[PDB]
């Protein structure tokens, strides 16, 4: 599918050279950053979407995530399906596991306090996570069947909001450096 949304947010720290390439391709070179999120996807997320991607380059030199990323409003929730990471594997309050697309993912919840949200400014909100137990190899055509995650989350009382915001396959970094090149469809 054609992506219709380009996500390029940075808190302003360090260097984030994000390139909006042809079709669903994008690349990022980052150095000594604060927090940033770059990716391509869709303006309106869907719990039924099957996301395809191929990360031709996944080279974080520190804390960085290769992850499906999105938000819902009512309530405000930032969600993640993490396929790979750098030096730090994100974890939180353990809820259970879900097997999807050839991998096993741990399910976690965390809460952010007085942090920037999709609406700008700062607030407190919950984050839902599916984090692969081992890093998914990159360079291949990968699939994330999002419905499997939504359903597993629902079974543990993790319900998404009713107003869907963007949904992208992203590169997120925190006080690190690295490079990524990803194609989404």
């Amino acid at each position: 599918a054609s992506t219709d949304y380009w996500q390029n947010w940075t808190d302003g720290g360090g260097i984030v050279n994000a390139v909006n390439g042809s079709g669903g391709n994008y690349s990022v070179n980052w150095s000594n950053t604060g927090n940033f999120v770059v990716g391509k996807g869709w303006t309106t997320g869907s719990p039924f979407r099957t996301i395809n991607y191929n990360a031709g380059v996944w080279a974080p030199n520190g804390n960085g995530y290769l992850t499906l990323y999105g938000w819902t409003r009512s309530p405000l929730i930032e969600y993640y399906v993490v396929d790979s990471w750098g030096t730090y594997r994100p974890t939180g309050t353990y809820k259970g596991t879900v097997k999807s697309d050839g991998g096993t993912y741990d399910i976690y919840t965390t809460t952010r306090y007085n942090a920037p949200s999709i609406d700008g400014d700062r607030t407190t909100f919950t984050q839902y996570w599916s984090v692969r137990q081992s890093k998914r190899p990159t360079g291949s055509n990968a699939t994330i069947t999002f419905t499997n995650h939504v359903n597993a989350w629902k079974s543990h009382g993790m319900n998404l909001g009713s107003n869907w915001a963007y949904q992208v396959m992203a590169t997120e970094g925190y006080q690190s450096s690295g490079s990524s090149n990803v194609t989404v469809w």
